[PDB]
This record gives structure tokens, C-alpha cells and sequence, in this order.
């Protein structure tokens, strides 16, 4: 495997900004990006198999940069993966779990959704009342990107199923995902938010790109 | 495997434009990328033996745009391939060539080293001197959508070897190539084409983007 060299210093202020539920190499997104170049360029001719060890090889590193770069790994071949492959990938949703890399294995979700649009609802119901409140920010999330080609009564069902979950990082997905979709459709994303009763915090998330909040 | 409906009409015409030497389904090439995009899309998700397989079933099918479908196939998946892979690819050059297919591979060769620029001399060497022409022809434009990546010394390697080549696809092959360099760096093109005497075809279509004294 590749081998981050530590700077100790950039290092120490990357875990504290994650509130140091991660030890970090030291290494900004960019530089991560150029460290990892060659590597994410071969592994698009490595034999499925190769792809999902070197993935699992990646995760299972302790420092954070190393998940960064599986979950890469896997967003740079998200047209190479079957349904079935996918459904494997959410295995990894819940470890090491924080919203740095659920956020990025969301990314990875949404995406081969938009490459198969018609999957919308079973990748949808994967994560879909999940135990693990990370699992529900996925679906909550999963269609940030989509645009026109939101499912409406999906979306809303997340945020029904979740309303009233006491977790930050669950409200705060909410608000995004209302967000988010206002930029399509505002009227539809206004009306939801006076007919269902939001915390606080998903409805100031909510409302940031409306006229009027 | 994707079938084509045969168009007769249509196909009459596409034949008659390649001289009459393939058999066409008589599908334009907006129709079959449509008609083709969802088993582009699975190609992706093929093993890589499998890919090759289907590569090589649609090339050897009869109607020619099932070429056209083997060209896509392989142009969609240019990642997946290694240096090897893309070598061994070079095979195709000359099946079934015209300047259509030629191209068509031609775009698949710049775009895999538009991706891996450091194999940029390895693969124009695959092509470089070739006995057959159609090779040659993907010499002198495998760096046609190149721009300031272009290595000048591997382009004016192949058009001193074939500046003085009778044949007409290649001698258009060395205009298009002083043509689309003259948009990065028309001073070069310039001063090649005063160096060298170049054929009055090539001539005219390289220096289509240069300045003239009479204005
Ligand atoms: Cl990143």
C-alpha cells in the first residue's frame, strides 16, 4: 500500500476540527489527491476482486487520510460496480463512522444512483430505517445531487421517519437534504416544512436559500 | 446482444459514402448511440475478459456499425485498460479499415494516452513506420486533441517520414495534423512547413490558422 508521511502539526489540527475521533496522516484534500493519483488511475485495470481487497486494505489503516482513500477507490470506479457490489459496500457505512467518511460513502451511493436511476428505490430501502443512525443519514442524503430526478415521497419519508431524532448529525441531514432540494423545487420544500412539525435546527438548515426563511 | 433493425434505405446511402465496401444496417450515428447507450453502460461492470470477448463478437460482426459498437465499447472503458491491453488493441487497426474505423480507433489511442501522457512515445513507436498506412495514419494523428501536451519531435518524426507518401489518406492525415498543432503553437507549424516540402494537399490544410503577408 501507499504511505503517508505525517506532518504533525496540520495532523494534530485535523483531528481536533474532527473532534479528534481520528488520528490524521496531515494531508489536505488536494495533496491527498495528487499522493493518490497513480493509484486511483491503475486501479481502474484491476480485476474486481483486487479492487474490493485494496479497499478493504485502505479502510482498515488507522490513520484518516487511508478510509479517504478507499472510499475513492471505490467513487472512482463507481461505473465498474453490479447492484450486488454495491449492496456489499454498505457494509462499511457504520465503521469508523463519523460525517467525514458517511458523507463520502453517501457521494459514492448517490452517484451510481445517477448512473442507475432506476436503483433509486433499492439502494433507498438499503438504508432506509437502518438501526444505525449513520445508515439513515445516507438515505436521508442520498439524493443531495439528483436534482429533478428527486424522488419526493422517498425524501419525505426519511424525514418523516426522522423527525423528531434527537441526534445532530440526523437533523442536520434533514435540513440539508430540504436545502439541497430547494434549489429544484422551493415551493414543495416551503409547504413540507409548514406541514410537519421540524426541530429548530433542521428548519434553519432548511430554509437557507429561500426569500424568506 | 444488441441487434440492429436494418434500415435499407438508409443503409444504401452510408454504403455508398464508404465506396460500397461494407455492408451497413443503415443506422446514423446519433440513432446508435441511443440505441447503444445502456449496453455502453453495463460494459463497465463486465469482467475484463468478458469485455474483450464482446469487443471482439461485435467487431467481427457483418454490418459495420456493430465496429462502430466495438470502437464504443472500448473507448468507454479506456481506463480499464492497461499498457499491455492497449497494445494488443493495435490488432484492430487494420481490420476492416477505412478512415472511419481508423479514426475511430485513432480517438481511442489519444484518448488512453490523453490519460497515461507518460506512455505518449511508447504508443505513437506501436505505430510509428508501420508497413500498413492506416497505422501510420494514427501516427501522425494520435496526438490530434493533444494541445500543448503534443510531442513536437514524435510529430515531425512521422511527417518526414511520410512527407513524400502518394496516398491520400495520408497525406490529409498530415494536414490535420499541422492544422489542429497551428491552434497550440502556430510559430512550430510555421516554421516546420517552410523546413519541410510539403505535398499541395497538406499544404493547404495545415496552414489554414496561419496569417497571410497579402492579409
Ligand atoms: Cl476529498
Amino acid at each position: 500500500t501507499l504511505q503517508f508521511q505525517k506532518n504533525p502539526e496540520t495532523a494534530a489540527k485535523m483531528s481536533a476540527y474532527m473532534k479528534h475521533q481520528f488520528v490524521f496522516a496531515g494531508i489536505p484534500a488536494p495533496e491527498r489527491q495528487a499522493l493518490s493519483k497513480q493509484l486511483l488511475k491503475e486501479s481502474h485495470t484491476w480485476p474486481k476482486e483486487k479492487l474490493c481487497q485494496e479497499i478493504e486494505a485502505y479502510y482498515q489503516k488507522t490513520e484518516r487520510e487511508y478510509q479517504y482513500v478507499a472510499i475513492d477507490l471505490a467513487l472512482q470506479n463507481v461505473q465498474r460496480f453490479s447492484l450486488e457490489e454495491v449492496v456489499a459496500f454498505k457494509a462499511y457505512v457504520p465503521q469508523k463512522a463519523w460525517w467525514d467518511s458517511v458523507d463520502a460513502w453517501r457521494k459514492f451511493f448517490g452517484s451510481w444512483v445517477a448512473l442507475h436511476l432506476t436503483e433509486l428505490p433499492t439502494i433507498f430501502a438499503l438504508f432506509y430505517g437502518a438501526e444505525n443512525f449513520w445508515n439513515r443519514r445516507v438515505a436521508l442524503n442520498l439524493q443531495l445531487m439528483l436534482k429533478e430526478k428527486t424522488n419526493q415521497d422517498l425524501l419525505k419519508k426519511a424525514i418523516i421517519y426522522d423527525r423528531t431524532t434527537e441526534e445532530f448529525f440526523i437533523q442536520k441531514a434533514i435540513g440539508w437534504s430540504l436545502r439541497q432540494y430547494s434549489k429544484t423545487n422551493p415551493q414543495w420544500v416551503e409547504e413540507l416544512m409548514k406541514e410537519l412539525v421540524l426541530s429548530p435546527l433542521a428548519q434553519r438548515e432548511g430554509s437557507k436559500y429561500l426569500a424568506k426563511a
